[PDB]
């Protein structure tokens, strides 16, 4: 099988973790240092990725599902580690000169293209809220770092569960001062499967035929 | 190098693409199957993928640049394909109903839990519209899709260039019956880079560093 193919067609949902088995600190640096170079709109950047590693930080996480989405709330502590993947409420022109000021010590720009590369910011002015957030702008991008999050495990041959059956609200309660100017929709949880209580991991994938989901023109 | 962080960190935006290359067919079903492929809430696959091939479809596409961001305009009849990442609009059990049936045939579910297996559709009304619209809930799966792409695209070595500088109302009107329930927000040209105009190919990356976008609890 093409290696690609091969990958995708492996990796799956966990439904059920060993708690015994984690993931190496190695595995883990390749995988946030892939998070990190994500693309986004402008380079933007506009997201933060928490991981919940250490047992207070998942005492934590599962007290999130106090209230709803209870099905997911068993992986918490059953995993190796869980990612929040939290997006910016606003984007603002400071928040952007942060990402120029960095292109010109990385050698992208010099402070000459770099007032003229401010312009790239009205990309970002055009998409906003009512109120004046940019969330339904910014929102996508993290889906887009999580797109490339569940290609990169499939690649370490990691198991994990995509989890948007979680509480926002609350779990900017709980995790108050790192959700700070950021929400957060998606997160997940990441390790090995239970070697025979996975059901999912004997079911085969199901997808729609080619011709539904693609057209060529 | 780690084979994943060369793959990620070799990828670029191409900013000029060479006309005498195109992408072999071979490589391209290799992409659509991994688009096929990318998970999905619910596994509702809330999306449609068109290819814009032939060079009637270049011209139409190269059409929907008539009144904004011209800047994406060259690269369209230059790279070899174009793919529009479309989202569908609003999302029902009818449309559910096509997952669950070809589960069924690809073996996933047995006929008798197709019922049951509807359970799962209470998380799409969840994120039902006051419009009844989905659209701000399958934008981000299309996202995801594309984040999955560009890490598939790197490891092809095929060049591409990610477009959110595009026209969603006249592409709506030019690619009336494809996107018929639909809406697309972003686009993706592929191909291989121009070798000496495309100044983008020996600029570094640059990225926010660890400690801004990663936080370990
Ligand atoms: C954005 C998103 C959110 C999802 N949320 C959940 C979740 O809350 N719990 C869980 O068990 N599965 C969740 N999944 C898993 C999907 O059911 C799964 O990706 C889809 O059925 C395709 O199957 P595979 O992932 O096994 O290919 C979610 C997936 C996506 C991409
Ligand atoms: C959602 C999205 C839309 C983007 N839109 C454009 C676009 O319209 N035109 C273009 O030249 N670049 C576009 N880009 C490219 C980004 O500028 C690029 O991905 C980012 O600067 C990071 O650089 P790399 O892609 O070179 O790593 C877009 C990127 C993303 C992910
Ligand atoms: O990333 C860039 O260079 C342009 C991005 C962009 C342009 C126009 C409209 C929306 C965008 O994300
Ligand atoms: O994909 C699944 O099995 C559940 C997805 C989900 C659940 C609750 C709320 C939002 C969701 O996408």
């Amino acid at each position: 099988t093409h290696p690609i193919i091969h990958d995708l067609e492996n990796r799956y949902t966990s439904k059920k973790y060993d708690p015994s088995k984690k993931v190496s600190q190695e595995d883990l640096a390749v995988l946030l240092e892939a998070l990190r170079l994500s693309a986004s709109s402008i380079n933007s950047q506009p997201w933060k990725f928490i991981v919940i590693e250490s047992d207070a930080a998942k005492q934590r996480m599962h007290d999130s599902f106090a209230n709803m989405h209870q099905f997911n709330q068993p992986h918490i502590k059953a995993c190796s580690h869980v990612i929040l993947f939290a997006n910016k409420l606003s984007y603002t022109r400071d928040d952007y000169d942060v990402v120029l000021s960095k292109a010109v010590a990385d050698k992208r720009i010099t402070e000459e293209q770099k007032e003229a590369a401010f312009a790239s910011f009205k990309f970002v002015e055009l998409n906003c809220d009512e109120n004046g957030e940019h969330k339904a702008w910014t929102k996508p991008q993290a889906y887009l770092a999580l797109g490339n999050a569940l290609h990169t495990l499939a690649r370490l041959n990691i198991d994990s569960t995509t989890m948007e059956g979680i509480d926002p609200e609350l779990l900017s309660e709980i995790f108050a001062d790192e959700l700070k100017g950021y929400e957060c929709h998606v997160a997940l949880a990441i390790g090995y499967h239970h070697p025979s209580e996975d059901y999912n991991a004997s079911l085969p994938k199901s997808r729609k035929a080619f011709e539904d989901v693609i057209t060529i023109l």
